[PDB]
């Protein structure tokens, strides 16, 4: 029932190494994405009889596993050759609708690109990635998806000793900006052009059959700008916005030291190793443009310097358009005024002063009735005078929309999540998981499928501090 093709292997030779996964000791499934497997046509047969393909212990017919090579700038510095060091592309699944999905197995063992590591993933990494990628998907933000998590008795040495794990990642492509950078700086511009032709052929098929490259790169800019805009509106900090972590398709790619904002803190740094705050939450719009600028440099051998700078200059416009329009929904501004950003900056500066909870503030603000000063937010601000002064002037704008309380409260409640993957919720699932209890991991996953539905439990509370 499952059909795999070898498109990367046969159409981009010398961009990978063929190899097989190396299993772990007594690997067992601890979670799988039943909804996603149904989307992909995977029989529940495959999730029973042992770890199977999800443990790197079997290959399905058509799979030809390989580890891709790439490079990239890490923290603004050319890090040289990187590549698939902790994962293996098992193959590319062809779906009945004609589309293709990568099956990338994190922690499948050593590769030529494993660098100083061991090629292994640990249980906490796999669970945090599965929780965050799924949370992002149900928030509507493009992302890789998690299909399965396998744990084992193989110990891996990091800060502690951790159980080796493996996660099956699904995405339409794992093309990164660093794929292009890798062959540019090796002075192989024809392999840069082959990557572009490959990417347009299979993922921008409507173009490329006369200015195909300008149109394509312009859309890559738009899709990255649109992605960063969505990160900002929900309060997601990636943590490692290196050029090898930037998806060419515009997906949230690689989940490591990420963090959804608990306290509103514009300069929040989620990566403990990000000493200079390069990937701080407020720096993400600027860092993405810099990453797009690295990518355009690799395309210069075959796309005019004129068109590249034009597509690069559209980044600010596409970002602010997407950001402004979504922030307007989060604020309930059913119409548009030149004004609306000043109210938002007011609210943002008060929140940063009080360290208010980002998600809860916007969720409570969605209970707003334009003609009443009453609000559950009055108890959440120490400076109640400041909030009351912002609220009636803010409600002053709402009354200019000429729209029902019922109509505005419905729109806001469909864009302001009641629920985000907070760090402590993941840690609680992790701790239970490490002791053999997966009921918390399954429960949190279930909640993150309905993030716009209000709850009575601690999944919507502020962290315990
Ligand atoms: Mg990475």
């Amino acid at each position: 029932t499952l059909s795999f093709i070898t498109r990367w292997r046969d159409e981009l030779p010398a961009t990978y190494t063929t190899l097989s996964p190396t299993p772990l000791n007594n690997a067992r499934l601890i979670w799988h994405n039943a909804e996603l497997a149904n989307t992909l046509g995977i029989p529940s047969s495959l999730f029973k009889n042992g770890a199977g393909v999800w443990g790197g212990e079997t290959l399905l017919p058509g799979m030809s596993p390989l580890a891709q090579v790439y490079s990239g700038h890490q923290f603004g510095v050319w890090a040289g050759q990187l590549g698939d060091g902790r994962g293996i592309l098992l193959g590319e699944q062809r779906l009945a609708d004609g589309t293709t999905m990568d099956w990338h197995l994190k922690g499948a063992g050593l590769t030529p690109y494993s660098r100083m590591g061991d090629g292994r993933a640990v249980l906490r990494s796999t669970i945090r990635e599965s929780l965050a990628s799924e949370a992002m998907h149900y928030l509507g933000i493009p992302t890789t998806r998690a299909l399965s998590i396998v744990t084992s008795d193989s110990p891996v040495y990091r800060e502690t000793v951790e159980p080796g794990a493996m996660l099956m990642r699904v995405a339409p492509s794992h093309l990164r900006f660093g794929h292009f950078e890798h062959f540019y700086y090796r002075r192989e511009p024809e392999k840069v052009r082959q990557l572009a032709d490959f990417a347009i052929r299979h993922y921008w098929s409507h173009l490329a059959d006369e200015d195909k490259y300008r149109l394509w790169f312009t859309d890559v800019v738009a899709r990255t700008a649109s992605l960063i805009a969505q990160w900002q509106t929900v309060g997601f900090a990636h943590g490692v916005m290196n050029t090898d972590n930037m998806s060419l398709l515009g997906l949230t790619l690689d989940y490591g030291p990420f963090g959804f904002l608990d306290d509103y803190e514009p300069g929040f740094i989620s990566n403990h190793s990000d000493h200079q705050g390069r990937y701080s939450f407020d720096n993400q719009p600027a860092v993405a443009l810099w990453n797009l600028q690295r990518l355009a440099q690799t395309l210069s051998p075959f796309v005019a310097v004129d068109a590249l700078n034009e597509a690069l200059d559209s980044y600010q416009q596409v970002l602010l358009t997407h950001y402004g329009q979504r922030m307007r929904q989060k604020l309930g501004f059913m119409t548009e005024q030149k004004e609306d950003n000043a109210l938002l900056n007011e609210l943002f500066s008060l929140m940063a002063r009080e360290r208010s909870d980002y998600t809860r503030t916007f969720r409570m603000l969605s209970l707003t009735e334009q003609h009443s000063a009453a609000s559950p937010l009055r108890d959440e601000f120490i400076d109640r005078a400041a909030f009351d002064d912002w609220f009636a002037r803010y409600r002053g704008r709402l009354q200019q929309d000429e729209v029902s309380d019922s109509e505005r409260q419905q729109l806001m409640q469909s864009v302001n999540p009641a629920l985000v993957l907070r760090n402590w919720l993941a840690q609680r699932a992790i701790e239970a998981a490490e002791k053999g209890d997966m009921t918390e991991l399954h429960r949190l996953h279930e909640a993150l499928r309905n993030p716009f539905s209000d709850r009575d439990d601690d999944y919507v509370s502020r962290p315990p501090d």
